């Protein structure tokens, strides 16, 4: 059995380790918790950002940023594979903890969830839960929490607060763009369950998606970071047998493809979690079936969505 | 005083600390020497696929995963490179051991050759040979190595069994697909050896070669994995002194070229003997010449054919 | 506070650990001071020039190496990125340094010139100064510094001789042509600031360059290992404001675009320092500006110009 949290652990004490290097600065709270700004008042790096990526992920990928072109305009994008796409996407990366304490409002991602069961229905699924007594959450907001939040968090995951730790950063910030477009699988991984497909099918996955550049506020970023995905991210994966349902994963058989991430947000009254989930995808994917032997490519790549999206002015 | 089979062995050491992370699953025998299955009867990883490739080619080049695209379709490619492509590629990674004991049989590769001397001629031609007191063999096999085949590898490198190490896995697996285009590079040194250029001559190499995926059964994945190289493998090469006979070093050059490997191997009735050995070779290489200060390019990539190869569906 | 010189000083000590996997050669001189030959009467090696790099860059940047192709030729790249463009780039990186003792000259850059402050606008300029009792420093020169020159090295930076390490390696080397790629960044944020743009606006730099082959001597390697950036090299950069003379960054804004950097390293007299230093920046840029969201995108690539500095001979 393989512990998110403590291998996740682990790597937030190297973050901890070069917190200068990084730009990021951690707080030691009343109750013990600490709590990593990535973020908020800090400008993070490129580097926190694939630390807290990995973090995400439970410590069970592989996250790297190299940079390249799109119709030649360069942009770092964000390259990563697990072998563990259920347990490190859905049990771990997706941001399936809502946090609500009082006026504080954040989304919650990573092993955390895993302790807490949240939600309950996502463990039955890929059968997989944690057991360890240091619990590790990502949080994607414009405010770090405190004690109170904190203890909420530890309460939940049957741990001490002093055996808790948070990262934090906002939507626009690098961290939080890295870490979105680090998504890209988990957004195959997480679609493929939303249309019945069961995710302890899937064997691996690999993904490549830009790194969204940074637009003046949180809600403008929530469009540019996911649209990153939506039109430009790309999935290799590996199932034990294939289902003919598969082809609906791409984004463009969405009725709202075409539409900027920005506008779907917009609807939802700026609540990620009043969007439907339904909508998430990546943009194309292949997908290698071990029982035919044959990999089924399905989706697109669309650059003049993305360039709209990411606010990019030509000469 | 480079000991390929001792670097190796701290690389195989990591796995065995991570074997659960990397889904590979490790026995010692009665004699003691432990086999480390990495795709017979366990899934493997991508990574432990990165860390086999490490281990064949001696702990002498760097390997790693990036995602890109062939015409929009999302692969994991190996990108790869080595200061020591004599040792490392020739010395090491090829599979140049043939191991029959009674009736198990199984490619061998890495670091083991250099103290087995298989061939003898090639250590005497890369002026290496190892001296050590452990031995790390790879092996392409659908079966793991029992007591007495790893009892047989011990003797011929004249290590006590008890430091003999075996990374085991099938033509069909991750790690198969993975170690297999990481022989990139040795591919561009193995044709250019045999036809007739000197090892010594070559400074360096630096490769990149996508993913195959996994086909139904070890025959057709010996195609798939193979053609990858072949029609879409590339190498930038560095030379004391070129040669115009270097022209003919892309599998485009030989009378054989143009089917997906598998077609060409079904053309042969499963024979060896009867197909160009020429055709082992990489697609494409830049070969940088530091006598003349020139780089010639030669060869081709061919996405039509790997497509058929990889068996492909598109939309 | 962040010590180029004391992080730098780690990677030497780690270059140190591996010598004959790196084909480098370290002496330490009669004073103390340790000089690493990395290309003079060595080889070095890709994984060498990777370290040369990140050691020029103050360890404050992460560099790699990945295969990929222009125009279906092989080339090996680097892709880098930098979260403190400032110190890393024009506190470390550049080449700021112009060493001269009697007959030896050689281009220094490195963290050494942190505690040199050389030239001292340049520390003025991006408020930085390092304390550290070691000095890095890293010649371009195809020649190894002996004790005298080692001895004004270490005066100038107020350390003991024993406490001084020097990187050496020719243009003409695999170091040196790694390490001059290795510069995109670098080149895009001197540019910046040679137009009057303050580098403290800069908030982080990514670049990817192709890796020059090497040619027949340093003065034509000077021209194509330059023309790599000045011609095929991209850069993402996050800035806290824009300002529109940033579309002066791209070498295409020069009066001089358009010829291998070879004629114009001859109207100079093959003196690296009398060259007019408005023609030194990157091919293309993208500039994300925080202040209104938007990335404005300026310059463009050129392969046929690269091809003809690298001396490429097709079919
Ligand atoms: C790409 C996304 N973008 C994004 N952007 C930013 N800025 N930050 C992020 O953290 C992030 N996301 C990461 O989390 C990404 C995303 C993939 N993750 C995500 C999405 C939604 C949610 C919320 C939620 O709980 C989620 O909707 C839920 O887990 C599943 O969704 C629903 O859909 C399903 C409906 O049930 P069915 O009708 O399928 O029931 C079937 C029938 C099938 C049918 O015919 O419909 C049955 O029971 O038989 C249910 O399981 C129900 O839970 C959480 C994470």
């Amino acid at each position: 059995m393989l512990s998110v949290n403590e291998i996740a652990a682990e790597i937030v004490e190297d973050m901890l380790d070069y917190e200068e290097e990084l730009r990021i600065e951690s707080k030691k709270l009343e109750n013990g918790a600490i709590v990593v700004d990535c973020g908020v008042n800090v400008p993070g790096s490129y580097d926190a950002g694939i630390m807290y990526t990995q973090v995400c992920m439970g410590g069970l990928a592989d996250v790297d940023i190299v940079v390249d072109t799109i119709n030649d305009v360069p942009f770092a994008f964000v390259t990563e594979y697990t072998d563990h796409p259920a347990i490190a996407c859905l049990g771990s990366q997706k941001a399936g903890w809502q946090i609500k304490v009082d006026k504080y409002f954040a989304m919650g991602s990573g092993p955390a969830r895993a302790l807490a069961l949240k939600p309950k229905k996502t463990y039955e699924r890929i059968e997989y839960e944690d057991d360890a007594d240091v619990a590790v959450i990502a949080l994607e907001a414009n405010q770090l929490p405190d004690e109170k939040v904190m203890e909420f968090i530890a309460k939940e995951c049957d741990v001490d607060p002093e055996n808790v730790y948070a990262l934090v950063a906002p939507t626009a910030s690098i961290v939080g763009s890295v870490q979105i477009s680090g998504r890209i699988v988990q957004t195959a991984i997480f679609k493929m369950n939303e249309i019945g497909y069961d995710p302890k099918l899937i064997v691996s996955g690999a993904g490549r998606c830009p790194i969204s550049p940074i637009l003046e506020n949180d809600l403008k970023a929530m469009g540019s970071t996911n649209d990153s995905m939506m039109y430009y991210g790309s999935v290799f994966l590996t199932v034990k047998k294939y289902d003919e349902i598969l082809k609906n994963v791409p984004s463009c058989t969405s009725r709202d493809y075409g539409k900027p991430f920005y506008e779907i947000f917009k609807a939802a009254n700026y609540d990620f979690y009043k969007i439907d989930p339904n909508l998430f995808a990546p943009a194309q994917i292949a997908v290698n079936d071990l029982e035919t032997g044959k990999t089924y490519v399905h989706g697109k790549l669309n650059a003049e969505v993305l360039f709209q999206s990411y606010q990019i002015v030509l000469e």
